[PDB]
């Protein structure tokens, strides 16, 4: 129980970051693309104000990188899991 | 992109806690009663009771009775496929 505990608890945190429907479409767009934070709001049609705060949670826990050329920040995924996670509900709801 | 993002996110609104997740890790190629889940898992009957009525809800679980006791099986291939990758990424 203690093992299932110490890792259901970082499986949670990927988890949590990912079951917001804005959060999970910023996540399925940026599979396999660098995306900018121009293109994400144009997508979704949210205003980048209400999607800053989207991008900021994702930072926070760490399921996108960033990187910025002249006045664009393009984001990307980043981690195994969260890459992973994404493919998987791509081929089970989109592909 | 979103009606489908919806009821994905439905089974990660569900997932993203860190009992249920345990239940349904549990239940993967399993099948297992009320009391085995509430033995392995340390929780009273009644705060596992509230787990599976959320899980039950939404689509993530099966159950069954015999006698008087209830059994529960993972439900649909997206839940048994995301239990499994995630078992695969955070169980080695």
């Amino acid at each position: 129980l203690q093992e299932m505990e110490k890792n259901s608890a970082k499986a949670v945190v990927l988890l949590k970051a990912m079951a917001n429907e804005r959060r999970l479409q910023i996540l399925c767009m940026l599979l396999d693309n660098e995306l900018s934070v121009g293109e994400l709001s144009s997508r979704l049609e949210l205003s980048q104000s209400a999607l800053s705060q989207h991008l900021a949670w994702l930072r926070r826990d760490g399921l996108v990188n960033t990187r910025k050329e002249a006045q664009t920040v393009f984001y990307t995924l980043s981690s195994t899991e969260v890459k992973a996670m994404i493919e998987l509900l791509h081929r089970l709801y989109c592909q």
